């Protein structure tokens, strides 16, 4: 489970909270987000 819960609104809204996280590429959902560990 490489996701996270954050408010997330399109792609690059995760793209965010992940650049934060030091990890690259991601996706999205409803209610939570995705991020994808080397």
């Amino acid at each position: 489970g490489v996701e996270i819960n954050v408010k997330c609104s399109g792609s690059p809204q995760c793209l965010k909270p992940c650049k934060d996280a030091g990890m690259r590429f991601g996706k999205c959902m409803n209610r939570k987000c995705h991020c994808t560990p080397k």
